């Protein structure tokens, strides 16, 4: 019959009263009640999307939240721009617009001294109209991997390279790669394996890199793509001009089959985490005078810059562009080596 | 989303751990769990139909169960067919069937001394394609209420008489003839007002009655119709003849106008009450030796007779015919007239 | 348009060319394209049903199937029941009937030695109506444990007890208990982790015992119910009596509410696990000369007997009632004994 | 909302007390109540059915019965075939299967004295998968018209002939035709024009016939076909040889553009009036010693033959083939030249 | 289960990296996968549009699309409006209207020297509620000819004519009359077979002319109908004139019988090749010192004036009228005959 | 509005009145007014199937219908069986059952002399779950390619070979592969154009051999795979078991990752062409004393021997084994070479 009665929403409301996150601090029940009838075209919930951070309460802070596609941030817009906003300290999507900008061409300066070891780059692209790793089936999971593999095989010059899958390597030298990060690990971390993104390991994850090893693909491991580029030493132009030409090179070549990287004006590059929305971008060094001092936190805090075990980093992804991202960090560094 | 999740019909299960009655020792938790979602053509339910069991306990026994239809007897077979046969001692609807005979012509003697007062039979009819009382809306009820009053506008001779509604006449006059058992009153009884069988009163409710006073109907009151035919003295033969008569009459002319009564071989006559199905005869006397001795109740369950408050009665109403009730009654009386 | 082409099913048949189970043995290309279409009422699929078995590939043999409701094991029995006939060595489901014996008057003898620690027995049981943990909400699994809680109130007299509640005891207690065997620990075997049975913890998990730490009931740990009787010593009889005793007391108190436990006369009592089907009772004991030997192993596996580490179980639960349990490990620890 | 109450079927019962007819005497409120909800898939209902009846009440008998399509018969079985079979004195569709034989060849004898006017033969026919007259709005019929002069347009020899348009072709003489037999006049009868036959008059309506004036054909009048062969004299064996010839081409013909005839075992032949089915012929002749005697009557009843005002016709049409009706009306009409 | 993925729109998008053509260089991944899922109100889709293209690469350029009815032109009009556009040389569709002005008597002069062969006026119209030729069933084929036969069989006087069915014709004369330009052939360009257009040739097929072979009409071919005026000399004033009066008199006859030409403002007439779209209008004469000179080829493009083999035709048929489509031809024509 | 009439199905029946075929014979009104609703799960219809044959009239004989996927030959069976058994001399698909024995351990002898070209053996495969050529769209041929293209990858050995695509290679090596008869030309045939298989040409169609060039695969032509094994001389005993072989390693390692080759009992192989059905085996010869004789057509044809341009062939595929279909040919052949 019709007429019986359906759990009410707040009867499924989440007990968050040990935890301490955005998700913990934004849901409220009248969001939840709001948002828990709503579904995305694929059947991605609000429920699916919450479950990472209620399975995981933390400590006093990660997000907690995943996407299983693009229409999630647009159908569960309520719950995720809150966090956005707060992630990323200011940007606020419904306001906002953010502006792509990959043309490493307007780069000014930048060289870190030899003596102080790698310098890396590191994005996230999805491709369009196949679900997010959280919410993706095996056939979609292997489109992905066709797609890139199509794509990446037309790369050619310094750029070509070969298309290692995980289920065919050894474990011996997957762990040398994943050692000299050139290889993304089994991911045990229980705030993604709550979410849903390490089902079907390792059917359809492999790894695509160049003969020089200085471009780095990374598939179907949290995101549909994790573009890397590579290099020992200090020379972050070098390294941010093959990440510039590569990224084009890849969106051509996936553009010439028909299909196109995730993108919106509001948000950016659409990824997994909420916390990588935008440009996505990681540019890191490895490198102790200012270690022992207590001065340190509060200088990389003041110059935007992320600092954790060795990686100096980066902390915006929203709202300011990939090259004044590596801008930040050249200069945030350049104020660094000085101090020695 | 369609992944909201019901409630369990076992959640819906009424607490009966205080109640003694056919309902509560035939609802069990299969029953119900089964019984739950489906429902009649019109809407009717499951809980509405043990809601006035439910809400009056009774004592250690009524049925507590009513129909809002005639599908209702089809479609929650499961729950009324032990409830049918254990109230009626031994008549199982699924395996018997039962037979109609309103054939006057076969009765053999019967006559009750002028001494030992009057004499009443009494039926009650619904008709087919209009909810029962329980169910029924304001339109079905007027439905009803005209659909009797034009067929018994057609009836002449001794049959002639004058329909009454109760909301265009005076109290004084209605109660009058409620002692003279010439109205039914207000039914204040909670045996039916959680029926939900007091509705709109007393809107298309209404009295039919004869010239010579001896042919009464009640419409709308508890079924759709309540044929009765009434006498002073002891006269069974002539009142039962003007029953069957009279009821022949008003079928005839309802179906001539296109409408019938509700019947079907297993249970016969349809009725709210599960008790009143079958024949739905009452044939009653009002009538004191053996009123003090303390065997009169076991010769009244032997002579299968029922006994209340000044009445003699019946107690079978499916399994044997109409003709066989007055008989039980006139010979069952004619035990009891000759030990006076 | 609803011309657009679904993905065959046979694109989302999932890799299994390394994997050893029962799951890579009988899930052929055939059954999983059959199956791929059916669901369950509550929206149970065969991809969640498997997607145990594909995550963990174990070693050269677990199950790796779950159900998310009763109706799983109907719905797809063209995968399920060559599970479970291999797994119980011979019982076909769909041939042979389980038939349930609770009743401990027919057991004769059984008493280990006191110098041989502590007699357990242990089954399970789920509340019709209400999704497996596989796949209940957190409405579902507050509303088992209400059930629950709500039906152990009225237990009286030595099944006297009280209900502790995960989320609401210290973790050092929690542990004492672990160690004890008086509570079960956040269950981080990646066997139920990927089946989703870790989901909300510790929310509507707790765990009910009498006030002699005699009678154990865990709530929504891996079944609905896990009901454990234990005693220290060898006197089984007593431990069995008062398991058999408590189960019914509870199966009367849920079924007062109008709650009732899963069970079919094919399988018997339905949980999430297919090899703790029928009757799900582990009759353990805890018990050196017998031990270096390697004949020991031939003898436990001849007399259907199951040793693991510091535990003295059995093998079967479906085809053989539970008197019959325990009466062979009475009888397979008595031919122990004497060896010494 | 759903809750609202539909009109019972009673309701709409129409009041048949003075109505004389097989309708009227066979349609009962159970039949009307069950048939009252059914229709065909072109939305022929049963009221449409006999509301030719119920407008036209007659005298003390037409059937006032008609269909929609094809499907009607079917869908309505339970109200035409009493009709039916009281109809035509025995013949039960149910049981009872019809036999066609148009095969002219086994025809013995057969000549009437040309002192003795005119021999006409009759059928008619209709188009499977277009609606009949009552029913068929302007499209299907314009797209019978069609097919039937497309058809007609590939007769050759004595067949060959030309299309009368109606609605081209002036009063006149349609009124000369009309009065030698050689058209159809504008049906102002009350008994088609309340079913709805002569909607739209004249469009689509027309008439062909072959240059000798012996092959006539209606189109659109009463039925999709009417075929007509008419001779002066009494040479029936020419006319029914002629007509037999003209039936195979033109059902060949219209078999040729992938049309049929609507047809059926039970049934025969398919015709909007019911007293019409099987094979719908009628072989008439114009023909005074045997007119004031009252015998004449009786002899024509018992011969099987029906004499109304100038003509001498059949009466039944079904259980008895198209040969053997003409057979009937050679044999009766020799046992009334001989009587002079 | 509708938890199955359907394959993403990329995944159907057409390999173009090897055409050129408008369809190579107007449709985007992000255009295709817009419009995938769109669909008229008869079923046709983008693939069934951009077949033909995908089918013909073509060599560096036609358009390679077709509509299968009237409203693909706005369902599908984020493909076919940049198409329109480039086509048509400005001609924005969304911006502009379309004026259509089929008066005749606005021209001025106009007269080619007869020893300069023959002068031809075309169009093409499609009649409103029926499918295109690509989308076209054989019922609607047949339709549009059985209503342009009706049509044209009342044009009196000089229009008179008759219709000429293919089927029903020698391949002879077929040969004769297209070597005369008096009839078409059956399409053997690939464009045409890979649009769907040769489907059940030539049923439905046919011709019709006038008794003087000077206003032809080719039905079903190309479109549904192809109005051709023709006439030997230089005479392209009375060509002209009769072709509007002939377009004229159909127009009216068709819209005697309810049928109406489609015709937007936006587009003009609508017609299956978007290159014909506004008026379709073809006016092109049969006419060598100006053959071998290099700059007739750049004199006739500045001169808006098309020739190919011989034929000197237009170029634009959208933004401009009919009357200047002639008026363009005699001026650009009379500048060719003065060169001589 | 729900009461517009729809084409009756005989308004689409094709012209067929001058066809000559097995569709032309035993395509009735009936049939196609039955079968015209009628539609498989992807959207096949019968117009679909029999526009092969309705396009192309043919000379007095092919099949002239296709199916658009597995489901086809079920849902269309009413017109497919009486065409499957008329084309394959007896073999009634209802009633009688096909036997696959594909074991080519039976064979006894077979070796025809060197001095009479080349040997070969071809079958056709198609991937269940994937629709035909007919029907399929673009993804659903590139599904095909690739899991065609990575069971041959897995092929070891004397098998080992290499995938070309039509697209990514020449013309030249095109057509001089053609020659060698080790590739399929862009096919211009109408038969099979007008049946929608050479849409999208050329993508995802391709041929994979192996080095040796003797077994060959043909990847999207007329069937999902075209398997070929050829050699030259008469050494047909090695070229059947390579044949034998090579489909066993392929079936199996289609089915190591999901996919199954189509395959019912009653009609074998599922393929486009009915024709092919059964096994789709051609075990043909390239080979001349018997050639002017007039008595060389008759021997063949009592040697169930196909004889057609230089080429020797069989005629059965339904009904008899493969190993049977090479036993006829050798044995057929023996008597061919003594003749000399």
């Amino acid at each position: 019959s019709e007429r019986r009665r359906l759990y009410p929403p707040s009867a499924e409301y989440p007990d968050l009263r040990k935890h301490n996150n955005c998700m913990a601090s934004h849901l409220t029940p009248a969001v939840y009640a709001r948002l828990c009838d709503k579904t995305t075209p694929t059947g991605w919930t609000l429920d699916q999307c919450i479950q990472t951070g209620v399975d995981n309460p933390g400590h006093p802070k990660t997000v907690g939240m995943v996407a299983g596609d693009e229409e999630t941030y647009e159908v569960f817009a309520d719950l995720f721009d809150p966090v956005i906003q707060e992630r990323h300290n200011g940007y606020d999507p419904r306001t906002m617009k953010h502006t792509t900008d990959l043309d490493a061409s307007k780069i000014r300066s930048g060289y870190f001294d030899e003596r102080y070891l790698s310098s890396r780059v590191r994005t996230g692209r999805s491709i369009r109209g196949l679900s997010l790793p959280p919410a993706c089936t095996r056939a979609e999971r292997r489109e992905v991997e066709r797609v890139v593999v199509d794509a990446l095989s037309g790369l050619k010059g310094d750029l070509a390279g070969r298309y290692y899958r995980l289920s065919e390597m050894t474990e011996a030298e997957q762990q040398q790669l994943i050692d000299d990060h050139f290889l993304f690990d089994k991911p045990v971390s229980p705030l993604l394996t709550a979410a849903g993104m390490a089902r079907d390991w390792p059917d359809a994850r492999g790894i695509w890199h160049n003969n020089e090893k200085s471009f780095l693909i990374w598939v179907n491991e949290e995101d549909h793509t994790r573009v890397i580029s590579m290099e020992k030493g200090g020379n972050m132009k070098r390294v941010f001009e093959r990440f510039c030409r590569g990224l084009k090179e890849v969106e051509r070549l996936i553009q010439e089959r028909g299909w196109e990287f995730m993108w919106n004006e509001r948000l950016g590059y659409i990824l997994t985490c909420p916390s990588n929305l935008g440009t996505g971008l990681r540019a890191g060094v490895h490198i102790p005078l200012l270690s022992k001092d207590s001065r340190f936190p509060k200088i990389l805090e003041n110059l935007r810059l992320q600092k954790r075990g060795t990686d100096i980093s980066n902390l915006d992804r929203l709202g300011k562009s990939e090259v004044e991202l590596v801008q930040l960090v050249i200069d945030g560094v350049n104020y660094l080596i000085d101090c020695e």
